[PDB]
């Protein structure tokens, strides 16, 4: 199935012009543990920002344009990223903002970072309900010498 995986500060912000005021590489980690050797589907913003290819996963990018990296394979619609991950257990679509509306109604897994920090931001994660996803999954974690802020790794499956 289609999952999605996001990190959301409160008011489901995701994203802003300039880098994140924070420092989470335990989630990262969960990013990483959680998407390899799986094809991971990303906007072209997405693309420039993590600015390499994710090693030991299949990289696809949508863009309206033509590709500019031979590394990672390019698309133009949500079906041509679809029909490049081919027949795969689970489709990873890591962001960002405009790519996660246009996925979730597609999508059957949520894999969300809770983080405990307020952060004006140009990009949301959309608005979910509830009644329409199961919590499987929660994991509250304090912040520490290495994480900046407090977070919690929930997974949610469609219901
Ligand atoms: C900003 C971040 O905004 P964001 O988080 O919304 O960026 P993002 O989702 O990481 O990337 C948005 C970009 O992804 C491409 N894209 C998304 N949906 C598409 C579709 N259906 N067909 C073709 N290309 C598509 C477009 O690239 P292009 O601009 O190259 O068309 C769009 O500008 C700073
Ligand atoms: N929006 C982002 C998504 C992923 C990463 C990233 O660097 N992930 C690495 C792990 C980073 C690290 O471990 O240093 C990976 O998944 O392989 C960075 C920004
Ligand atoms: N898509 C992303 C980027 C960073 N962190 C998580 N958990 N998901
Ligand atoms: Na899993």
């Amino acid at each position: 199935g289609i999952s999605l995986i996001a990190a959301l500060a409160v008011d489901r912000v995701i994203g802003m012009e300039n880098a994140m005021p924070w420092n989470l590489p335990a989630d990262l980690a969960w990013f990483k543990r959680n998407t390899l050797n799986k094809p991971v589907i990303m906007g072209r913003h997405t693309w420039e920002s993590i600015g390499r290819p994710l090693p030991g996963r299949k990289n696809i990018i949508l863009s309206s344009q033509p590709g500019t990296d031979d590394r990672v394979t390019w698309v133009k619609s949500v079906d041509e990223a679809i029909a490049a991950c081919g027949d795969v257990p689970e489709i990873m679509v890591i962001g960002g903002g405009r790519v996660y509306e246009q996925f979730l109604p597609k999508a059957q897994k949520l894999y969300l970072t809770h983080i405990d920090a307020e952060v004006e931001g140009d990009t949301h994660f959309p608005d979910y309900e509830p009644d329409d996803w199961e919590s499987v999954f929660s994991e509250f974690h304090d912040a520490d010498a290495q994480n900046s802020h407090s977070y919690s790794f929930e997974i949610l499956e469609r219901r």
